[PDB]
């Protein structure tokens, strides 16, 4: 209709989500590697922005210097051939075995400063490369057993790895920012900083603040059981959305890395109603998984319905916020009324109003419908194309 | 062994929990109402420490000022035979109908204005109590659809709120601090603040962060599949472990609210492991529920057995942790080296170190096994009283 | 357009849905209680065919036999006046203190016999009402800890009572069948029978298995995380499908009983698809609860958003299988191939067959991608009405 | 004490437990290959009875007649050497790309015939080792999406296939059995037959019952949020409980594969209470994990934790059902009444008794506590070593 994208809309891919093999823990993999310059001519060519990789994507682990700038010459022809943009990177510091206990929480000293070491050379390529992002996954940093890590000693270690980063970004004058991605577990059995607010929480305690926020994903926070609309707006209340990840999961279970809308399509669309209403400016990056039951095909065609489904959700979510009987239901809802301070007279005449303590009519307050399920219905009849 | 409780151990249960009538959605009440002066005194002879209370615990809703009056006289009566304290108290802002869609979020203005009121009037009964602590649940504040509450603006109302009560009682020059109570969902769909690590962040953006900290509780955390011992360390760290709710859930359904010990055994031990080795010294309070299934006696039982499985952990996590088996295999396990800084050094020492990089035996240190398996039988022998 | 639902839908609702007063575990009623016959005219006016009820919620627990038969002509002249019909009826072995520890199940014999004769009572005058099927939910059978309640032992009296009212219908000639409900949890810690495939498995073991089938609820299952959908699907393939109950949840928590179509809105579509494809003639009953925050025109809202939300995914779902396009999706997909045998030529054909072993080219098998994720965007692009 | 396990204790382990290495969706190897000979040595000494296989385990895919036989004959000689035995074999029919979309109900045809001959090769092998169960998990049976998967026509396509293999042991005469391995998710985002539930209903559609059963695994359950002694209890009632496998899980996400005792303790007690106390005569078989974190040493220690942990809490089980405390306190919370027909009198009897119902005084009844609390915290004594 037909929902059809191109650059200017931002979506993003990481060289891994269309470059997945399909190995998982009880299978082997079912397609073969994809060559980075590929996967940026393809996704390309279904009206994408732009790519992101972590160092060991673009650059096999434990290539040569010249291996090395042989890869990056490479993909920057590619990228150059096609117009797309790298607006982020990250470090792998978990697929490797010397990362099986964290890379900044390490119990072993030595892999932590390794860890260290891996990221800095990747900030300064994602710096060449454009990125105005880091992302950190620290998909490793936790545990399966109680007395394996001491998590008070491993957010000390957490926040001196930050603050390192931040105090070398700092010192070369990159205009780059960090956004920490929260998990609550996979593959460890609980991930530290398990949650956008936990991962929120850590940033304050940080030496400069300002350099970090979150890069919140669908499915992640689904995990755990939580509204990711809602902890996205928390992060937007914060200030912190420097980042996000768009995928489905299926509530809470392993991480399924589901095309964008597949999952759960209502939070879907709040989600997109919340970031365009808020006007989010980052790119929407799709960290996904095309199922291992498919071929070359079939990962194209989940790539493009990513972008698909956040152009309907778009659509409709605009067209609710844009109809007067849904303005005139969110009247009817009070959520004008949410939106207006509480006591801008002050707690003094607060304190002082019978209307809101001696004089309140508690009864007559509590008779009065909050018509939430009319409000509820025209988003589902807009969500669906059902109005009239 | 025998596993008693006395006063000096500072446990503490509300008014509401052994009063708890049974009262269920799909059922009706199993036990009569008791009066908290009885509450009180059989409290005291099981070894408790102290009681806390919502406002409407100890003043039934719509009392006069002569009834209120009496309540409180007798209370104080109970309080002054038996030794108990009131280390902490609470509003509800959940019960009465007037708060369907919450307290200090409401949508309606009025109700909101009205919250502040009712929390202002019971935190000067509080102090005069003596209570240190005043928790906040807003039980009431989220949503069961999208449309219904705009997060951003209810975080406003959330802000604005604790920052009156802030000033209130800064005006008043009163001692208490406040415990934030997160919880995901339950009575709400979704609940806002629903991890302690949104509550955390929360508390950051407030006028007088100092005055906040978290009231976590075991089966919130677990009601979204979170390790709540990693929790309470990243409160503990954040120095805003204000207050503790003790309790069993397993795993994710509705608040089971069961006897501390029930539910996850292995998360109550590390959990009491962690509060020991801390030095928390705050009250050890329980929030739970005596089954419906159970008359008195099988109330007094289940208080007593929250009090003496603590006990008993407290024992077994101290065996562990002064064991020179266990503190060679803590060793064994590198816990020595996550408590020691990755680069004290400094970044530039760090950056021009080849052992971190260059010279950095990536193999060998992946070869190193964790030996975190026999470290976690030697925990799980002493859980057990299975050494020798 | 405009998914106006009739009494020729078959849309029926629990006198306890639309009659639900609010009270919740920490919240009391919001809404005044309803009269029966309001409900049945108000439901009528929405459209709907049926209602059906518990038997305390027809006839207060209780009451004379005076007051029994006023109630129940005073119900008889709205279902007249509206030509309402009532296929369904079941009994309250949950509400009442008596049935704390179960119905049929309790530890206490005389509690299990009183359970037995209050389900008979019930009986008779759900056959004097015209209903085909009467609903057991064992909502109180089950346990919060491991030694109340030996689950072989409770079977045992499970199976016991299930054949005596088996023998109570035959021995009166009766035409109505019985329909288990399931549901893993809520109120107790854990329920008996906890889903579809539990309760499948026990009728097996009855005296007259073909008297008994099941009554699966969307949100029961997905409480257990588990795909309402197939789990259908394997009622239906057992034969066994005797009633459904509709409504939405969000996944593991808490019973919502949201309207129908709300929770997992893709959930709701492959329902609708599967029971209209496999021509389910069966109720399509709402088990359902308008939220607390509703006043009465809320509450009316609700429920007729169940029915438009039903009519709504019945279009989608049939316009995806007749769509031309989604058949050669479909075939490209293999799904004609699923539905052949296997081996019709035989075991010895099978074990005879080359090309089912030493010449099977695993490899091209291996290769061939199953293009489920271009079928599944034509599903989406057909519930959100985004084909073309 | 030192719960030192011997042969007599049936202990058996997969071969792909402690030869599992480390890999997983996030991670590469930890750990080099185990040659089969050297686990079943090292078992061996650890005190187990035996060792159990997939086809793939013993046998490397793709192997010529004669490497099939050398690796036989190198595992028997293992086998005599210790004296180790083989009760249980099993088909990999999920690791080859060529089963990603299943087994025994992959779309393709084809792929569903070379499954059975796979697992008919297999079953001969398994027969000649000794094995008297032959397991199936299906894990690559289900879907991501709803259109994939017809699952009345896959569960008609399950039903073929084991009553082929039924046809296949009679034809013959094998004495072997089959055991159906339940699991909800993971590693497709629905797995068929998702519980011992839909495992034990599908059983009785078989066209010989007699030769299936459940394998059921305590991690499995527990990723539905179910409540593994529960399911147990089921499947014994039915008699059908014919091999089980033993992990810890801390609930829902990912399948940890924990090693027994760790994740759920206290779900792991009631679980050898009930086996031991149904006289399960089984093999105590453990599906587990040794994390990736561990080197060989901790691979064994985790082994050994497995059988002392089972050890552990078959001790305290037995001391708790032997106590005449708790029997008393069972005999108190009606136990034994749980235990006696409801009605042996017969229904007319029933019908017939005032006491059941006109004379039933449901208040009197409604009072009595069911006294289950202090009978948990006799087990939690018993559990923890606590009583006296
Ligand atoms: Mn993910
Ligand atoms: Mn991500
Ligand atoms: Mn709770
Ligand atoms: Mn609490
Ligand atoms: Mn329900
Ligand atoms: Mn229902
Ligand atoms: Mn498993
Ligand atoms: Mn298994």
């Amino acid at each position: 209709m037909n929902y059809q994208p191109t650059p200017e809309d931002r979506f993003t891919f990481g060289l891994w989500t269309v470059g997945w093999q399909g190995r998982d823990p009880f299978g082997d993999a079912t397609r073969r590697a994809l060559d980075p310059v590929e996967s940026v001519r393809r996704l390309a060519e279904l009206g994408a922005h732009g790519v992101t990789f972590h160092d060991d994507d673009l650059i096999p682990f434990g290539s040569s210097d010249s291996e090395r700038e042989e890869h990056v010459k490479r993909f920057r022809q590619a990228l150059d051939d096609t117009g797309m943009k790298v607006p982020m990177a990250t470090t792998n510091l978990f697929t490797h075995p010397v990362f099986k206990d964290g890379g900044f929480t390490a119990n072993d000293r030595d892999v932590r400063r390794y860890a260290l070491r891996k990221t800095i050379r990747n900030i300064d390529l994602a710096v060449e490369l454009g990125a105005e992002t880091y992302v950190a996954w620290g998909g490793r940093e936790g545990a399966e057993s109680g007395g394996a890590k001491d998590v008070r000693d491993a957010l000390d270690r957490m926040k001196e790895a930050f603050d390192l980063l931040g105090e070398y970004v700092t010192s070369q004058g990159y205009d780059i920012r960090f956004a920490i991605e929260p998990k609550p577990n996979e593959p460890r059995g609980d991930i530290l900083l398990p949650t956008v607010g936990h991962a929120l929480a850590f940033i304050e305690r940080l030496e400069r603040p300002e350099l970090y926020g979150v890069n919140p994903e669908v499915g992640h926070e689904q995990m755990a059981g939580l509204n990711f609309p809602h902890g996205i707006a928390q992060a937007l209340w914060a200030g912190k959305l420097f980042h996000i990840d768009l995928n489905g999961q299926n509530g809470i279970k392993y991480d399924q890395d589901l095309r964008f809308g597949a999952g759960d399509l209502r939070a879907a669309f709040w989600l997109v109603d919340l970031l365009e209403s808020a006007g989010y400016s980052g790119p929407r990056h799709f960290d996904f998984k095309p199922p291992r039951t498919e071929d070359f095909d079939g990962v194209w065609a989940s790539a493009a319905g990513c972008m698909r489904n956040y152009l309907i959700l778009k659509e409709r979510a605009a067209a609710f916020r844009a109809d007067p009987e849904v303005q005139e239901a969110l009247r009817a809802s009070r959520l004008d009324e949410l939106a207006r301070p509480t006591a801008a007279d002050g707690l003094q005449a607060l304190l002082d109003d019978r209307s809101a303590f001696e004089e309140f009519d508690v009864d007559a307050a509590a008779a009065r419908g909050m018509a939430f399920e009319r409000l509820d219905q025209l988003a589902m009849d807009h969500l669906l194309g059902a109005r009239g």
